[PDB]
């Protein structure tokens, strides 16, 4: 299903690459990311693009960094309740106030310290001063996992419904029964309905109205999603927030969608593409029906274009600090970064560092060739749901940088403010991203308002630092807003 008839020159290059495949010449992964992408090669062997799919993202269901956890099954309730409840050595109180230690070890409700302490010395077998060490809060970790499992299959409440869940919601029901242990989860009797007759989200809010959650809600809300949800996913990133949790493929096509509009051209052009190669991570069910013929089915991913001559952003900067370029090349290299900045500033890039952008360095109807050009490579950490927490954690990287410092060009007024100035621009740029944004089978309107609310805040930022001749830096200094609607 690939066809680009607004692009031949996309649509031929992504020819040549199911051609090698059916050639058997296969997209090699990368060695050199994180691990679920891959060189599209032609078949003469070159390498004509980048292929990121979709489930072998980083919160990605096939991704190969994740598949072992995945295999684990219950068994991730260790790693689960590690994350949960820590590691301590030393008594500590518990949310209720009740002395604890070790990974959530409950000593005593009492409220005497040497009642507690006392109670420590029998479990671990010596004097521990209400001090113990890492493999004494593993054994008691342990025998504490294994009492959760008796407290479930000991009773006749519980069991029917762990019996009846898959292997990670088992693991969920575990992680109640650790924290209230056998009788207090018992009580839930309702929510037990649902999750034995499998509706999830009705169940999802039951758990969500609770004494429980009241008190611990980030741990609660971490346990109910993994029963809604079936999956490991609350566990993986807490938290990022604040971006969607596996549309990075569609972050990398958007972001060639508005270079493309801006008429930045610094983004090789990426769109959305569906491959099969049997180098790619696919689940083993997938691979048996293949006939080892039916075939691997497509991954949808995002293919972006292969650029060659240039070097890392950082690899440049620092030759051109030792040895200065001339004048006339520095303003070309100053030219490209505005566009960089205005690229980074509309899709809000979370993840730009100087090794996520290249530089290649080499009268009349036509027009010199430039020296010095800028690829924007690695942008599908963008389009967040909202703005960062602390911005120190997602800064933006370039605004360090010297060339920071100088004022916006009316060169890149020139080119982007009769853009970004007109409404129906902004409309038909929102539109073309609905339209790409939606084919995604988990896609959500509600989450798409709230990107569009940010690009739409700092487009607003943009125009007026644009309109003001202020720098780069000065641009990220102005507070981030969102435009929202209703
Ligand atoms: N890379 C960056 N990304 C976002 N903002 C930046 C960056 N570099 C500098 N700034 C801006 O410089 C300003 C100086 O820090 P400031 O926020 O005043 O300190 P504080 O966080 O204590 O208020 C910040 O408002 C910030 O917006
Ligand atoms: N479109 C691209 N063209 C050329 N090199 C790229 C591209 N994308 C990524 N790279 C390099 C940066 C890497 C990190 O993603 C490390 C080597 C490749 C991939």
């Amino acid at each position: 299903r690939n066809e680009f008839p607004e692009d031949p020159e996309f649509e031929a290059v992504v020819r040549q690459a199911e051609l090698a495949i059916e050639r058997c010449i296969f997209p090699e992964r990368i060695y050199q990311g994180s691990s679920g992408s891959y060189f599209v090669k032609d078949p003469q062997g070159r390498i004509i693009a980048v292929f990121k799919p979709k489930n072998e993202e980083p919160y990605g269901h096939l991704n190969p960094k994740w598949t072992k956890w995945l295999q684990k099954g219950t068994g991730n309730i260790f790693e689960m309740l590690r994350i949960d409840e820590g590691l301590r050595l030393k008594i500590y109180k518990d949310t209720e106030g009740y002395y604890t230690i070790g990974i959530g070890h409950l000593l005593t409700k009492s409220p005497s310290l040497n009642a507690a302490k006392s109670e420590l010395d029998k479990a671990i077998g010596r004097n521990t001063n209400g001090v113990i060490t890492k493999d004494e809060a593993e054994k008691l970790f342990n025998q504490d996992v294994d009492a959760a499992v008796r407290g479930i299959l000991r009773n006749a409440k519980l069991k029917p419904v762990y019996d009846s869940l898959d292997a990670v919601r088992r693991a969920a029901l575990i992680n109640m029964v650790f924290q209230m242990g056998e009788t207090g989860v018992a009580g839930f009797t309702n929510s037990l309905r649902m999750l034995q007759q499998k509706r999830w989200d009705e169940a999802a809010v039951n758990l969500a109205k609770s004494r429980w959650y009241n008190q611990t809600p980030n741990r609660a809300k971490r346990v109910i999603t993994t029963f809604r949800t079936g999956t490991w996913d609350a566990y993986k990133n807490l938290g990022r927030d604040c971006l969607v949790l596996n549309q990075g493929y569609l972050s990398e096509a958007g972001a060639s969608l508005v270079d493309q509009k801006l008429e930045l051209n610094i983004v090789p052009r990426t769109k959305v593409v569906y491959l099969a190669s049997e180098t790619f991570n696919y689940s083993a069910i997938d691979r048996v029906k293949s006939r080892g013929r039916i075939g691997l089915p497509p991954k949808v991913g995002s293919f972006q274009l292969f650029v060659e001559g240039y070097k890392d952003a950082d690899y440049w900067l620092r030759r051109f600090e030792a040895e200065p370029l001339p004048e006339n090349t520095n303003r070309q290299l100053l030219l490209q970064f505005e566009r960089l900045v205005v690229l980074d500033y509309i899709i809000r890039n979370t993840d730009r560092g100087n090794d996520n952008w290249l530089i290649k360095y080499d009268d009349w109807v036509v027009v010199k060739e430039p020296v010095i050009k800028v690829a924007a490579i690695d942008n599908g950490l963008a389009f967040p749901l909202k703005h960062p927490d602390s911005w120190r954690a997602y800064p933006f990287y370039w605004a360090w940088l010297p060339q920071a410092k100088v004022p916006f060009s009316q060169e890149i007024k020139d080119l982007i403010l009769p853009k970004i100035s007109d409404p129906n621009f902004v409309k038909d740029l929102e539109e073309d991203l609905y339209e790409l944004f939606k084919k995604d089978p988990g896609f959500d309107r509600g989450q798409f308002h709230k990107q569009i609310a940010v690009m739409r805040g700092q487009i607003l930022n943009l125009t007026q630092a644009l309109k003001d001749n202020k720098s780069p830096l000065h641009l990220v200094q102005m507070p981030p807003v969102i435009v929202e609607t209703a």
